[PDB]
């Protein structure tokens, strides 16, 4: 793709359970700005409500693991660690702007997921069931974090 | 509420009422008119006419466009636009255009006719002339 800029369709922060929490789009764009090694800048429009969640990850600087889709909502997530950058609320709705560096989901991920789930002491169903969500939504995994 | 849109058609209208289609790899345009900057499109199109886009550019040659927004089923919205941007890859090129778009103009037809006819235009040439600047509308003359 030759493009700098995107039409965001869906947006999704996942945890480090993998259980993901997607917010519904009234209007979303993301810009690669590589012009500056900047990454790339996400701008969407959601509702009110969830103002508070937002306002305290932009004063903890919080680093957020989160999927984008990009211009038709069937396709595949990309993949940006970010943190929220500025904050405008409005009557109903909320325009938020993050920071976003994409990546790259690395090799033996499978592998190193489960290395994770076994360390952590789960096993039978509460693995499979844990393995089989965190394989859909991709959380960083513990051998990344301080 | 939406602000950002898929562009699906781009096309430049010369003065002759002549339509320019280009096919689109891509293209995305922005409304950003509470800013005053009108709407920002990009798109990815074949770099065959990179020179004719270069020269737009620098001469900021002032295009009368349309652009088909989020489904083909749309009439195209009308821009009077200019290229900011030019991207240059392979065999494509992606160019970004500032944009403020506008309503066509009352009693247009009126004033095609009058155009025509004050050009030397009579017969075939003028129902000819006038059934394409019809539908592609561009800006006239008086400008």
């Amino acid at each position: 793709s030759h493009m700098k800029t995107f039409k965001a369709v869906r947006f999704q922060i996942v945890n480090e359970h993998g259980r993901i929490i997607e917010y519904e789009l009234e209007d979303g764009v993301i810009i690669n700005k590589e012009e500056s090694g900047t990454g790339w800048l996400l701008e969407i429009v959601i509702s009110n409500e969830h103002y508070e969640t937002f306002k305290e990850y932009q004063d903890n600087e919080q680093l957020l693991d989160i999927r984008v889709v990009i211009t038709r909502p069937a396709n595949d997530p990309a993949l940006f660690e970010s943190t929220v950058k500025s904050i405008k609320n409005f009557k109903t709705t909320m325009s938020i702007v993050f920071e976003c560096h994409i990546y790259t989901l690395r090799q033996q991920y499978a592998e190193s997921l489960l290395e994770q789930l076994i360390d952590d002491g789960l096993s039978g169903e509460e693995l499979k069931k844990s393995f089989n969500r965190m394989m859909q939504s991709k959380p960083k995994l513990k051998d990344e974090k301080l």
